[PDB]
């Protein structure tokens, strides 16, 4: 745990949302992969309400960009002050901002209803009300009274819960600690790496617990979700990259029942 | 009668046109605000982009007519052409051209552009790659001068007759009256092979604009007046649209009073 106290947030950025893994121009990559998923999934009308909070967002927004016209209270989320402050720094287009209008682009893109990426990053930095710490360890990892509007009607998290979980057991046991966030009915899109077992940020060097697809199915049920879609994608060669030893990543679109 | 003149008028005035200025009146916001889908930018690239989805123009050259310092034009078009050639009568034009050839970054910024015609082309193409096969099917940029009987000087470099042709606000903006005009039609129409295509935009009922401390002259002109132009010349009209100039996009730039687009195909 004390390993995220040396996480350097842009080491973290320039490692997974820069060249190579950060080219969205070719349709093959992982950047583009993520995107297309969540944009699908919010296509279908079916993942709607007003509130919705993402877990564990660490110093990135791309994971937003089609779901902020589908809630107008969202709320962002991580354990880390650095990663908060980051955020901020791209909420309110303050100086040195991570430059994410490549990612707010391509998913103007992908929806495909002709939005420019402006109105995109508007709404959402329009619809991010707050940016809250969180430790999905705790049974209420948003601690007592959060100004977080609870139960919300959906969750959305990636690269998260295998990313601070020592084992299948923690993984499980955080799930079901955001769980608890999610009304019934609600929707989770969980987003993570597969059969993963560290990754660098700067000096800091996280341990993963390395997941499977069938594995991160069955927890899902366990937690008391109707799993309505898993996809993998498969990592290329080209984009690994010696910042972590990821196979894969999955794509969760599971429903609280 | 004498066309001399006029024409003469014309190239003295042209001699303080100042591109950034122009860049900056025409294509920065608020008519370059590419968000607004009821603003010309987007009307201009849209009618650009139907008309390519079409795949009914077609070909291995293309000629854009009077380029000036901007390359929008050419967005949708570079998909279906291996060979354009871009032109001006002015030099300091043509070297703006090359600035964003070579990509240099004190270059005029065209990627909203860019990004845009990726947006509505529904292709999900990245702007940069749309960018970069633009620059590589640019082969050159010619002087050229549409009041002379050819255009590009003979013996020119462009692969002739040309498959198609573009041309965006220049043949009003440089010609006295509608007579001139027509002839400057005429001319460019001898570059364009028979059944070629030629995609023309320009000002509706404009009589003068702005680029830095040139206030240039323009023939006012109709869209009947352009239509009956281009049967003048040869050309069956397959399309002919208007965009009115919104009272907020008219900016003390221009008198410009909208916009006109027209798809038409050479006979022969
Ligand atoms: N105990 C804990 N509870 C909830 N989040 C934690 C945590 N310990 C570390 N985190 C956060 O988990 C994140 C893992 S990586 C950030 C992933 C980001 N959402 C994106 O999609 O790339 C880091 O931001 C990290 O600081
Ligand atoms: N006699 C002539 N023959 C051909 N082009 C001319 C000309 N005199 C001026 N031009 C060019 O006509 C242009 C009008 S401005 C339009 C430029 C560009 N195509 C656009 O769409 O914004 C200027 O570039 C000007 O230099
Ligand atoms: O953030 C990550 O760890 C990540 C993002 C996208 C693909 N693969 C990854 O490991
Ligand atoms: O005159 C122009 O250059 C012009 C008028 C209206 C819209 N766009 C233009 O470039």
């Amino acid at each position: 745990a004390s390993a995220y106290q040396r996480f350097e947030p842009r080491a973290y950025l320039r490692n997974n949302y820069a060249p190579p893994r950060g080219d969205l121009c070719n349709p093959n990559g992982v950047g583009p992969w993520k995107l297309r998923c969540l944009a699908q999934t919010f296509a279908t009308g079916e993942v709607s309400g007003r509130t919705l909070i993402d877990i564990g967002s660490g110093p990135t927004v791309y994971q937003l960009l089609s779901a902020c016209s589908h809630f107008e209270d969202i709320t962002m989320t991580d354990f880390l002050e650095v990663n908060r402050q980051e955020l901020g720094r791209w909420l309110q287009e303050e100086p040195g901002a991570f430059n994410w209008s490549m990612y707010s682009q391509h998913a103007c893109l992908i929806e495909g209803k002709g939005e420019c990426w402006q109105d995109k990053e508007r709404q959402l930095r329009a619809r991010v009300k707050r940016v809250l710490p969180i430790d999905v360890h705790q049974p209420q990892p948003l601690g007592a009274g959060s100004p977080a509007p609870l139960p919300a009607d959906a969750l959305v998290s990636a690269f998260c819960l295998e990313a601070v979980s020592p084992d299948l057991a923690s993984f499980q046991r955080a799930l079901d600690h955001i769980t608890t966030l999610l009304r019934p009915g609600g929707h989770l899109l969980l987003i993570g790496a597969l059969e993963e077992s560290w990754y660098l940020a700067g000096e800091a060097r996280l341990t993963v617990v390395p997941v499977s697809e069938e594995e991160v199915r069955e927890a899902l049920v366990r937690s008391g979700y109707k799993v309505r879609d898993l996809r993998t994608y498969i990592m290329p060669a080209h984009l690994q990259t010696g910042v972590d030893d990821v196979k894969g990543v999955f794509f969760a679109w599971a429903q609280k029942v």
